[PDB]
C-alpha cells in the first residue's frame, strides 16, 4: 500500500502545519507586543513559508493568517512604497483596514476604536510624507459626518502637523492594537506546539 | 519577573524551532526521495526561514541542518548560474561535495560512492552545457591518479557525450543518494512533530 502510507504522510504534514502556524503567529503576536522588529521579520519569513505549504483551512485557520497578515501590514504602515495588494494604489494602513472588517471576530468598542485609529492614520501617514494629492485618494477610498469633514478640511489646508493628529496617534494605534494582541497571546498560549515546548522548559528547572 | 518570563519563553521558542527543524527537514528528505519537486521547493523556503530564527545549533543540529543544504544542492547540480558559496566560482555540486566532507557521519562504501559520483558529474555537468574552461577549472578545484587521467582527457577532447559519463551517470547519483535519503528517512520519523502528527492521523482512523 504505497498510496495509503503516501496519504497518511501528507495528512500527518498537514497536522504539522497547522500547530506550527499556530505556533509561529503566537510569536508572531509577541515580537510586535515587545517591539522587538528583528525578531518580527524572521518569524514573518517564518509564517508566510509555512503557509504556502498549507492548503486547505479550516474558519480558524484562515483567521489566524489574518492576524498574522494584519500586524505585518500594521508593521509596515510607514512604508508606503509597500504593495501588499494587486491594486497598486493600496497603501498599508487600508490593506490593514480591510483585513480587520473580514477577521470573524467581535465588533467590540476596542474594535471600533481601532478600525477609527487606522483611519485617521492611513490619511496622516500620506500627509507627513508630503503626498496631499495621495491623501485625498486614501480619504476616497475609505469615506464612501462630523470626523470625515474635519480629515477632509485637514487635507485641503496641507496641515501636516495638525494637533488632529497628535490626539488620535500613530502610537494610540500601535497601544490600542497591542491591546487586542495581548488577548491573541492568551488565547493562543495554549496552542499544541507552545504548550508542549513550555512543559519541556519547565521540567528542566 | 517580567525578565524570567520572556527569558522562560525565548527558551520555548527555542525547543520549538528545534521540533520544526527536524519535522521539516524529513519533510524535505521525503520530497527528495519521491522527486516531489514543488513540494520540495516550498519545504526548502520553509526550512531556511526557520534556521535563520535559530541562533545556537546542538552537533544533532547542525547536521540536520547540513543534510537540508546538501540535498538543495544536489536539486540544483544542473543550475550553473546558482551561487551556493561567498565564492561565485563554486559551482552547485562541489558546494554538495565540500558539505558531504563535512557532515559528522560514517565514512562507509555508500559514502565513497556518493562522493565520487558528485565528482564525475560536477565536471559532466560543465561538459554538457559546452562549458570546456569551466570543466578543466572544476577539475583542478576537486582534484588536488587513473579516474583523474580519465577524466582529463575527456575534458580535452570536448567528448561531452562520452560513453564515461553515461556508465557513472547523473541518474545513478541520484539513486545512491536517494538509497542514504531512505536511512535519514527512518532515523528522524520518530522525531517528535512527525511521531504525534502520526499519531493523531492514526486516532482519526
Ligand atoms: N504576505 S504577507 O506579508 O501579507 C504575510 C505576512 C505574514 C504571514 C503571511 C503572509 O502572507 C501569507 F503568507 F499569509
Ligand atoms: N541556503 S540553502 O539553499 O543552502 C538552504 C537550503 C535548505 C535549508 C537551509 C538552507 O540554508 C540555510 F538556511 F540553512
Ligand atoms: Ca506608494
Ligand atoms: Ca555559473
Amino acid at each position: 500500500e504505497e498510496e495509503e502510507d503516501a496519504g497518511l504522510v501528507a495528512e500527518a504534514e498537514a497536522v504539522a502545519a497547522g500547530w506550527m502556524l499556530d505556533f509561529l503567529c503566537l510569536s508572531l503576536c509577541r515580537a510586535f507586543r515587545d517591539g522587538r522588529s528583528e525578531d518580527f521579520r524572521r518569524t514573518r519569513n517564518s509564517a508566510e513559508a509555512i503557509i504556502h505549504g498549507l492548503s486547505s483551512l479550516t474558519a480558524c485557520q484562515l483567521r489566524t493568517i489574518y492576524i498574522c497578515q494584519f500586524l505585518t501590514r500594521i508593521a509596515a504602515g510607514k512604508t508606503l512604497d509597500a504593495q501588499f495588494e494587486n491594486d497598486e494604489r493600496i497603501t498599508p494602513l487600508e490593506s490593514a483596514l480591510m483585513i480587520w472588517g473580514s477577521i470573524e471576530k467581535e465588533h467590540d468598542k476596542l474594535h471600533e476604536e481601532i478600525q477609527n485609529l487606522i483611519k485617521i492614520q492611513a490619511i496622516a501617514v500620506c500627509m507627513e510624507n508630503g503626498n496631499f494629492k495621495e491623501a485625498e485618494e486614501v480619504f476616497e477610498r475609505i469615506f464612501g459626518m462630523p470626523f470625515k469633514s474635519k480629515l477632509l478640511m485637514i487635507i485641503s489646508q496641507k496641515d501636516t502637523f495638525h494637533s488632529f493628529f497628535q490626539h488620535f496617534s500613530y502610537n494610540h494605534m500601535m497601544e490600542k492594537i497591542k491591546s487586542y494582541v495581548n488577548y491573541v497571546l492568551s488565547e493562543k498560549s495554549s496552542t499544541f506546539l507552545m504548550k508542549a515546548a513550555a512543559k519541556v522548559v519547565e521540567s528542566k528547572r
